[PDB]
């Protein structure tokens, strides 16, 4: 059998300015890190004609039959949509397997929890076929897989992180070329910004998405040389920004700064001395702390042999 | 006693673009990489009221009455520099020590070797004496130690390289402002560039050095993915271009591309299957083939207890 594994991600700054047609038009820039909240599965060659489906994530467990395509009931459509693609891409014969999956976050969360759980699956497979696809063909394959094939709408930099993993700075060039700058964090820095940090879960646009996207700039600048201090200013500049509401009674009982990302959570920036004073209060209200840490290595597979 | 010891590196791309004044006109760009040949030091505290010196790279091997200052004889000037320098910026007392120093490669050779062994000897003090100096700091104070106190003409990515270590990016900014991204590289990549490699000791412009600038960007994307092809035609377009004599006797034996790097000095990228026969034939020159390996760690010191 074979296992397999995918980080989930944290925006740090550029946001958006990956998502079409912007990144298209502008092109993006963004910096993004892998945390160790992860999505798994294992993959079982079984030889009993048939195909498995064990997703927690996906309230499914049922069997199929092994045949060269699935259809998409609805039910379970990451794995069927990883497995299709897989079939084609390749002429394969029907497989037989048990599939097991499971995620560390919620559908939702907004932490690229679906991008992670295919890259994840990609991997398995992959580990499963060899399957001649490197970091950057996965995070293509997953996005073609999961924006087109299932048509699930969202940005590009989600494939990438949790492919990738650890600290990068991302590129989304025009004619959707796309240039993963592996980032090295000195420890200190790495140790120190989690000592900053609490994790709270709960045109003239355009114009705003440039200064978005010059963040992720200044973000890499500022965090390369361990600043918190401007990193917090930046993202305080930004939410301020971001606003000309909902639950804003959490940055009521706050730090330094925060961000806003989606599914409902913030990602504040705190002085470590009184992190834990933050979470407490925090505690104190109806959401969570999310305890985490940064985790360098990106999505990977591994063989058990019985 | 304490010890240290700092890699020195290759010129993957960009050379030049670090000088001044054209890295504060137009801004450098320059992508290097340290490698396994290192500048050594240790020093240790002794009560004798003396201060001596045994540096095998300067050849010297004098003993001097303790002072706050020593003056530049023209021997031992880099650990009299930097000596000089730390005893002034920190204002302390003088010091009585034995200071050791030798370096895996010659004056000329094109690797850094002075810039490499002053972060070394920096790296002694700091550790020696605690001081509050990291990466930046510490690249940027060998900058002027050597280039100003010394007089001392060049660029600026040797020093950085030498703190930094592995594979950077540098961004040499206009209003001298320093910028480096630290590159994660793959082993994949790295084993592959080096069974690629041979390393052999023996006003129009700006126009091209627009282009040596912009090489460090397509040399950034190109080894990024591990095409070494790619690499090879960029040093070879480079070549042609720095055409437009002497013992090029080396070129001469067939290979993908080839590099001088301040003098006595070629980088010749090679087909991995066919690198030994370039070796070979090469050896049988005049001159000798250098073997390395990339290192990932910046300069280091640690203490030894007794």
């Amino acid at each position: 059998l074979v296992r397999s594994k995918a980080p989930l991600r944290l925006g740090l700054a550029g946001g958006g300015s990956d998502v079409s047609p912007y990144s298209d038009i502008y092109g993006g820039l963004i910096l993004n890190a892998t945390i160790n909240l992860y999505a798994y599965c294992t993959i079982e060659e079984t030889n009993s004609g048939r195909i498995e489906i064990n997703a927690y994530d996906a309230q499914c467990c049922k069997s199929y039959l092994s045949m060269s395509q699935l259809e998409i009931d609805g039910e379970a459509s990451l794995i069927k949509g990883v497995y299709n693609r897989i079939i084609r891409d390749y002429r394969l014969e029907p497989k037989s397997f048990k599939i097991t999956t499971y995620n560390d976050a919620p559908a939702g969360s907004g932490l690229g929890t679906s991008s992670t759980m295919v890259v994840c699956i990609l991997k398995a497979f992959i580990e499963w076929l060899s399957l001649p696809l490197g970091d950057y063909e996965t995070s293509r394959l997953a996005y073609e897989i999961e924006r087109k094939d299932l048509g699930l709408s969202g940005g590009k930099q989600d494939q990438y992180a949790a492919a990738f993993g650890g600290f990068n700075y991302m590129e989304f060039l025009q004619n959707d070329l796309v240039i993963v700058n592996p980032l090295k964090m000195k420890r200190w820095i790495v140790d120190e910004l989690e000592s900053s940090m609490v994790l709270y879960f709960t045109q003239t646009a355009i114009e705003a998405m440039h200064k978005i996207k010059q963040s992720a700039i200044d973000t890499k600048l500022a965090l390369l040389k361990g600043d918190v201090g401007e990193f917090a200013r930046i993202l305080g500049e930004g939410w301020e920004n971001k606003k000309k509401e909902a639950f804003d009674v959490a940055t009521g009982a706050g730090a330094m700064a925060g961000k806003v990302s989606g599914a409902g959570f913030i990602m504040f920036v705190v002085e470590p001395t009184r992190k834990e004073e933050v979470v407490r209060a925090l505690n104190n209200l109806n959401g969570f702390v999310m305890p985490f840490q940064f985790i360098d290595d990106g999505a990977h597979g591994w063989k058990i042999y019985s």
